[PDB]
């Protein structure tokens, strides 16, 4: 799966 | 280059 | 914000 | 999973 | 239609 | 800012 | 419109 | 070759 | 998964 | 909604 | 910022 | 619909 | 110049 | 296939 | 041309 | 023609 | 934020 | 599900 | 760098 | 045909 | 402008 | 390369 | 006229 | 790399 980066702190990456 | 990153296990970043 | 990648070597993050 | 979205009425959240 | 959605507060959905 | 939907459940939207 | 396909079962077709 | 639809109704789908 | 036809004859759709 | 013209003849004209 | 124009009647300019 | 603009005088607004 | 086509009815060729 | 129109006088579409 | 607006206050468009 | 692949296993490809 | 150039004489560049 | 290539050497092909 | 095959014959495969 | 080319040096023009 | 090539035989090079 | 700017100040030109 | 950059080095900005 | 071709006189193919 892609592997998408946001920044909120704390960086999370989700899965697609 | 543009990364792009995928998950697999394993990270693996791609370029273009 | 998302993070956008690029690598030049340096790996650039970049919020939108 | 990320979520993409039509409308055709009913709203359809389709996961990727 | 495709749905775009945005944050603003409220959320707006616009069509394409 | 754009916001993005992800069904990890719990459904979570990430601005942009 | 542009129809777009998914298959979840059963076909859904969506459109642009 | 690819087959491309559309949606006027009538279904059309074309090859690419 | 989207779906995407393929036309060979004989027409087959393959999941994505 | 943007024309997209093919040439099958005959020309056909579908739109988004 | 950079105006995104939707039509959905109330035209709608979102700011990126 | 997404609406896109352009000058030719006069504005003119097409969509999608 | 390039012609991009739009259909609003009336249809619409832009010189690119 | 495809077709691309223009304008150059005379109107021309190319096939694709 | 192509019209892009910003906002900056005053909104401003530049054709393309 | 563009040649696209699909893991079905079996790896085959189809042109576009 | 990404940055758009044009030319009007004199350059300027708007934000994204 | 799709084979989508890379190149970095090692070819990579990711599935979608 | 991104790989496109293309099929002629011969598989040529190009990148980005 | 339209003509889309890459550099590999060798150009390469390859037909659509 | 950017310039767009097509094989008609003889090989045509359209401005845009 | 394509040449992507960013504005964080400094600007940061970025490549693909 | 937009600017579009490119890097070949000679950075080159060419217009839209 | 893809070619991209401009027209300003003389050509400029520029690479991605
Ligand atoms: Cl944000
Ligand atoms: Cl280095
Ligand atoms: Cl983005
Ligand atoms: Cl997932
Ligand atoms: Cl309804
Ligand atoms: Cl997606
Ligand atoms: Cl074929
Ligand atoms: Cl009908
Ligand atoms: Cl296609
Ligand atoms: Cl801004
Ligand atoms: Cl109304
Ligand atoms: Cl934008
Ligand atoms: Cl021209
Ligand atoms: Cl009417
Ligand atoms: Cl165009
Ligand atoms: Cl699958
Ligand atoms: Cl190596
Ligand atoms: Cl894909
Ligand atoms: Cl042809
Ligand atoms: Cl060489
Ligand atoms: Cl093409
Ligand atoms: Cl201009
Ligand atoms: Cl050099
Ligand atoms: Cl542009």
């Amino acid at each position: 799966a892609k592997l998408v980066f946001f920044a909120e702190a704390a960086i999370i990456g989700l899965m697609v």
